[PDB]
């Protein structure tokens, strides 16, 4: 189950973020794996520099580059995936 | 229990997040609002621009700025703290 709690980047990005994550989790079982897995894709198809972070509970206080940032879950597995500002 | 997992950063500065996260894990209990502190407090002392994340279960993949980065425990709650390369 995907929710988008906080987004400010495109309808299109967003929804590849989203399946890029589910492939994540398919192949991968360690948070910073599938962390790994996320960020380099986006560096590769989007662009340096993303981060992302992989995990069942943490917050957040980032500094995001504007439309470069994404919060979401994925059942109960929630990333953060942004460019800094 | 304050336990270090990986930093790259000074001796005396991690001692400053470990401080800092402590000040904030007793005012604030909810995740977003610990790492504001960090994260503020950080901006305010050592120059912006840092990110920080706090929780219980994460995992992470970022690119940070050499000597700016630690990644640490205190009891269950871990808290990653960074500035961006």
């Amino acid at each position: 189950k995907a929710v988008i709690k906080n987004a400010d980047m495109s309808e299109e990005m967003q929804q590849d973020a989203v399946d890029c994550a589910t492939q994540a989790l398919e192949k991968y079982n360690i948070e910073p794996d599938i962390a790994a897995y996320i960020k380099k894709e986006f560096d590769k198809k989007y662009n340096p520099t993303w981060h992302c972070i992989v995990g069942r509970n943490f917050g957040s206080y980032v500094t995001h580059e504007t439309r470069h940032f994404i919060y979401f879950y994925l059942g109960q597995v929630a990333i953060l995936l942004f460019k800094s500002g």
